[PDB]
């Protein structure tokens, strides 16, 4: 093995990451972390209180697994390098997530500071396009990435996009040789 480079598929769901990815990857080794979460209840029963009398049943919920389901995201997010942030072509409200996303980003250390591309995929439905092309471009223009409209259906873009995103990567680690 050469180098080891972490790469990141960001984007809410059903935009297509774990497709974009299975057809590109082209292999079967796939190790998988998965933890359990999940949301409880329990119930009293209580008489409540010149005062009306009422019976009242009181459920009082909990949530389970919320702490391992941090050591997950830590997990995922540890020495990362480069950022899939992709989109629905179809959907503005998966450009609209990504642009608040990016809003709320509190920028790091330059070389700890991973790359990231703006990925607009489903391009094979161009009849259902809720989307601009340069009322998206100002995004990626206004963090200095690059933009490729992919389609995981047709392939389009997916080797070039990610092949783009190496250079980054190998071009920020050019800056800090280590
Ligand atoms: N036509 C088309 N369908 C897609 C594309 N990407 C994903 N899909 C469909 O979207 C569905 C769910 O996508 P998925 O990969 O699970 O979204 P994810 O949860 O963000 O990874 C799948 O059944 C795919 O058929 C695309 O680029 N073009
Ligand atoms: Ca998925």
């Amino acid at each position: 093995y050469d180098y080891l480079i972490k790469l990141l598929a960001l984007g809410d769901s059903g935009v297509g990451k774990t497709t974009f990815l299975y057809r590109y990857t082209d292999n079967k080794f796939n190790p998988k972390f998965i933890t359990t979460v999940g949301i409880d209840f329990r119930e009293k029963r209580v008489v409540y209180d010149s005062g009306k009398a009422f019976k009242v049943h009181l459920q009082l919920w909990d949530t389970a697994g919320l702490e391992r389901f941090r050591s997950l995201t830590t997990a995922f997010f540890r020495d990362a390098m480069g950022f899939l942030l992709m989109f629905d072509l179809t959907s503005q409200q998966s450009f609209l997530n990504v642009r608040n996303w990016m809003s709320q980003l509190q920028a790091n250390a330059y070389c700890e500071n991973p790359d990231i591309v703006l990925i607009g995929n489903k391009a094979d439905l161009p009849d259902q396009r809720e989307v601009n092309e340069r009322q998206a471009r100002e995004l990626a223009e206004k963090y200095g990435i690059p933009y490729f409209e992919t389609s995981a259906a047709t392939g389009q873009n997916v080797e070039k996009s990610v092949e783009t995103l190496l250079d980054l990567i190998m071009k920020r680690m050019e800056k800090c040789v280590e």
